[PDB]
């Protein structure tokens, strides 16, 4: 039998809560973004949430397996931004929600024989961590060059 | 100014908050029929899921065009079915209550003037009559052949 | 001249009365048959009608050469079923009358030496001799693998 | 449940009576057109009786999914025309007979709350008055250039 | 053995005399047409001629296969119209003395047992009523515009 | 008959004057823009006097359907900036109007029973709605980033 | 009901006796005309036989839809060449025979009404007597050239 652990399945559906706010997190930090006329960063931001939609689809699938059932019926707390900085920074706070998330469940996994979970988590972790150092480069330029000439590069003239 | 009516915004509100839910119920779905063999319906499902995608895309778009907040923070109840006709019956009630808010909401619309909204709630309600048109053909079939013949229809061969 | 006989006339116009009403039919088979899920028959059943429909421009120039009025005004008693079986035996019953018919006509074109016109029902005759054959082997199929096998064969799943 | 009002079930069928008229009336000016020479206009009549052919299967298949019985059973009254401006104003006639009904038809969906029928209608009634422009400016230029410059106008050579 | 009935070879011959008839008053019609100016007429008339050269190559052929001999030594006496319509009345005059002899024709030859033959004259019997609806529609056409217009609709400008 | 309503042939009217009022405002805003060197913000404002165009043909087009007569001979008065804020703002001034006056021109239509003409101001409301959409967004563009950076951004280097 | 006439079923019975009777006669003739150099005469010969079989597969096709069985247990007497001359008047002699059952089968079914098979055999017959054209053709050649010239015209050199 393949019946699996239950405190595998319950990291699982907690690291399932996490992805499924960035989803919506990116997704919203997209459309208020390109209100704000900033199309080439938005651009980017539909693409993260894109992403993070496949690994709550990976998610999912795993639990299924597992002969647990996936909670989609709540979703993790929401960070907004109000400006270009604030919507760098709330995401940058959620993917080290997530990574030290997943690093607790690689090791829960780890110590309990589940080691294809383990294989799961570490994936996303290294995700995760990919986008944080994207995210704190952008910071740092953002910081180097100034708000208005990083929201100025980040934006398309009226013409596309 | 654009600043949109409160009402109205919390009319798409509410319907993001079903349509968020709906996304959620049909990709589950689709996980949970390809899990139990039926991966043709499988299919169609994750595609439902995705409509209704972009279905909150649209939602958003106008709320944050009225200069209101969407609310992703949230999702409605999801029904999720155990076998192939209650995943169907689960889809098909979640249409109807759709179908009924859409239904007030171009009303409420209407009323208050907001016309360019109540062609998006118009747009959504003859959507939802689609879906259900689709739904209840598939419960009629499964009714008259019989669940298993229904699922093995639905099923692929090993080999694919 | 060409004018034709008036006898002749009548029997075109009868012709045309029963294909007007094969057109209907057909076509009314083709969207119940839809609606119940049994896509693929309803497909062949869209072109039985699309075949009538030829059948009846045929008559209707046919009458027009002959210096005669055709009649479109009224359209002969349709039989509708109300699930598969009853739908084929609906079109059968109506091609059986089709025959008979233009068994008839042949024979009334013939005496009045009007012999194309004969060819005309002749040909008309071998068509619905077609349909026959086609419609009389699909209800032995459906009598030898009974109704919801048949059923199921000739639906679509739900991805179609 | 989908069961529609029987008030608004009642409207799509009498549309649908008018549309098949309208289908054998365009079908026969067709046939009669073409006996006459006027291969030209002959063509467009015909391409109008499909367009109706297409009218009257929505109609059809909104009727089924409404529950409701579609009547193919009767024909709507039939005007012949027998020279080229009086098929052009029999036409006229009853694309006129076809506006008012489905002008009426959309207020009755409305004030029940059946909007996506309403939106049928409104799709069937801004058709209709684009046939009836088509069809008032031809009239005009048969007036102004004369019914046998008209014609020839609208004839072909006899290599064609 | 394959030696023909007297009678039948009889009928060939006839028929042979007014298709070798035929293809020279058409031909002549052609010339004479394309003299006058009427490009498009003559075109059509060219194409009759050949068509009915076709036709008496047939019967030769079936008059050799029964072991006749075909008569190619004199043509049936010619009509040659001197305007447009009256190349159009002496073609139709032709067509019909042409259908009349085929529909004897086909009667002896069913009266005989030679059904091949039959189905011979059965062929010629429905083209020519093709030529004789081509004809009456064209002069009906000269009879609603007027000879004049109908001879410019069938000419071409003087750059073709 | 199809003569039009008297108030709906006004209504058309006004909004033809609007119309013309932005093609001829936004062509003279491409120019301006031009000359100063903006010119990727100079073409969107091309495109956007070529879609205004499009709209008045829609209107004239609808005027004489209704048996009125299209008022071309004067423009609804102009607001011509004199530097891109100005412009951009000139511009959305003209868009709220518009809006304004087909939000009261769809519920005279409405009222009246001219669908079709409902209709259309429908259509073109959702396309101010559009370019109000589109203007505010690069304004708050504008303000966050400043005008200096928003015409850089708006302009061509030298060797295109 | 299609079931047919038993006197009908009887003489399409008869003429598969006669056409299984042709396919072997041909086909064993091919093989022999192989043998003895004469290759493409052996080739006219096979594709002889393989008209014959579409013949008989067209007549076993109508016995069965005609509810009757067909009797492919024997096969009529088979006339055997012994040389090039001899095999093409036993071929002959068998079309012969098969041109008077088609001629007395069409009769019958004329006489009983059903005319659509009457039709089958008018089809063979018009076949029949197009491969007893060419036999006849060829044995005039035979006859007038000589057969030593007639087998050297119908073989291939050896390097084929
Ligand atoms: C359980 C939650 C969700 C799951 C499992 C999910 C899954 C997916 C997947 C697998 C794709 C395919 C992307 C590709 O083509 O590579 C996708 C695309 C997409 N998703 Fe989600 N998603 C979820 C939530 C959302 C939400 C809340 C939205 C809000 C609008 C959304 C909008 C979209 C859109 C617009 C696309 C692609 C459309 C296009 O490419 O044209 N998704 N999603
Ligand atoms: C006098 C009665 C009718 C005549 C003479 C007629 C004739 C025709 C003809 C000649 C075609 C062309 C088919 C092809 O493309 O090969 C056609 C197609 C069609 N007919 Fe009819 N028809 C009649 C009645 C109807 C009715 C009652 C309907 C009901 C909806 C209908 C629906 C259609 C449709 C949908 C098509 C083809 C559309 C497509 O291919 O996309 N027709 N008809
Ligand atoms: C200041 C006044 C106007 C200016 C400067 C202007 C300029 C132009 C230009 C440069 C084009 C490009 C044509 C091409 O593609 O070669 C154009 C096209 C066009 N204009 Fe105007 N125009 C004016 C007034 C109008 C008006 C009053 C109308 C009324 C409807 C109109 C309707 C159109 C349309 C429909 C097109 C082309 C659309 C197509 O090609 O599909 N224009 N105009």
């Amino acid at each position: 039998s393949m019946k699996g652990e239950p405190k595998v399945i319950e990291r699982l559906n907690e690291a399932l809560l996490l992805e499924l706010g960035a989803v919506n997190q990116y997704w919203l930090h997209y459309r208020l973004l390109n209100d704000w006329g900033y199309t080439r960063l938005a651009k980017k931001e539909r693409e993260e949430s894109i992403e993070e939609m496949h690994h709550a689809d990976k998610l999912i699938d795993r639990i299924i397996f597992l002969e647990g059932f996936p909670n989609l019926q709540t979703v993790s707390p929401l960070r907004i931004g109000q400006n270009v900085k604030e919507v760098l920074e709330a995401d940058l706070k959620g993917e080290y929600d997530a990574r030290a998330s997943y690093k607790e469940s690689r090791e829960i996994c780890d110590k309990l024989g589940d080691y294809v979970s383990k294989q799961l988590f570490d994936e996303l972790l290294a995700d995760e961590e990919g986008h944080i150092d994207f995210l704190e480069t952008q910071l740092d330029l953002l910081a180097k060059i100034g708000g208005e000439r990083y929201g100025q590069l980040n934006a398309a003239p009226a013409d596309e």
